[PDB]
DNA sequence: CCTTCTGGGGAATTTTAAACCGGCGATTTTGGGGAAAAAATAATCGGCCTTGACAGCTGCACAGTAAGAGAATTATGCAGTGCTGCCATAACCATGAGTGATAACACTGCGGCCAACT
């Protein structure tokens, strides 16, 4: 999700949120980034698997 | 005391009712052909009901990978030059065969001359 674009401390950075939702509980874990890289989605699936405590079977992008 | 009447039983015969089987007369059913009607299917027509769009417009940003465009560098193939050796061709003479030429008549093409119209 862009956020947008916000000065934060006097740098303006695009601001963007991630969302990973579980399919029967509806959970929700969620993260702020400054960039959408490849490196910065591995990171927050990883964030998202240790939040939930394991991995799923199947996992849906866009 | 005796005679006659009657009744029962076994055998023979007759009639009528019932059931089967066959024969005869009638209707039904199957097949084919021709006509008529119904229904099914497809196409075409009119019209009602409902809603999307028209409201400035869409170009840019990011993500990743791949392609490509331009310039520099490298590899390679062509070309150029010299020296030596081998093969091709060409030059001459003879003989045979093909075609270009020559004579004659007939038909046609081109240039010179005459006349008619504007």
């Amino acid at each position: 999700k862009e956020v947008g674009e916000v000065v934060i401390e006097g740098k303006k950075v695009k601001l963007s949120l991630f969302v990973a939702t579980l399919g029967y509980s509806r959970m929700k874990y969620a993260v702020f980034t400054t960039s959408q890289d490849q490196e910065h989605l591995m990171e927050c699936l990883i964030q998202s698997f240790k939040y939930f405590g394991g991995v799923p079977k199947k996992v849906l992008f866009d």
